[PDB]
């Protein structure tokens, strides 16, 4: 039986840029690193960022719709917004709406996510105005 | 400030067997399906698959380390493993580390990882027996 998710790795090109955005922008806990490597949490969550020569930017336009969202509350969600807008981060667009998020890209092209709200809050809302053929189980 | 993942949105090319994988196969809860999603969880993870005309079905070799590690518990990794290939579903990775990881592919060529443990148990381990240049903090 799976129990949830363990831990989350992404291909860096460059770590020290990378080591930079997640711990000093993002204010994740940065725990150890190495030539190749680095552990960091934010919450409950293991990041391991990998150095990988072939980790290549592709620009979000041509790139999928695999992306990671942390959770952020109610009362820090704008504020924190407008420090990434103000730090130059560069933002990307998805296709739908799924609530109050601000999406935006890591260094290596990696698509990222502020979203403030649960599941159980996805689902409620979804039901007052539901996708294009939407069931419930 | 930054509390968790709140989600992992994983573009697929066919939603029907990447919810069979999901749901049926790795035994994740399925809460919701629309025509070009569906919502799942895992313990605390909400799982989103997105169906995305840009995702590719791609080999292990032309993608990077990214990857997805689930939780599992040591008594149960053996048994899991060995449902998954009953099934067909392919490695990508040999485990050459102490401690058990099992590396495997979704249908469109995620990658995904079984692990046993936690972050704390892996800092333990490396402080005993670092990578080259670790440092810790
Ligand atoms: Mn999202
Ligand atoms: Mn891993």
């Amino acid at each position: 039986m799976l129990s949830g998710l363990n831990h989350l790795t992404l291909a860096v090109s460059q770590l020290a840029p990378s080591v930079a955005f997640y711990q000093q922008l993002l204010g994740m806990t940065l725990h150890a690193r190495w030539d190749s490597g680095a552990y960091l949490s934010c919450g409950d969550l293991w990041l391991c960022l990998s150095l990988d020569p072939q980790r290549r930017v592709t620009p979000p336009e041509e790139s999928d719709y695999t992306h990671y969202a942390f959770s952020i509350s109610e009362a820090d969600f704008a504020s924190f917004a407008a420090r990434l807008e103000a730090a130059g981060v560069a933002v990307w667009k998805l296709n739908r709406s799924e609530g109050a998020s601000h999406y935006f890209l890591d260094p290596d092209g990696h698509k990222l996510e502020l979203h403030v709200g649960s599941l159980a809050q996805r689902l409620a809302a979804c039901r007052e105005q539901p996708y294009k053929g939407m069931v419930f189980f």
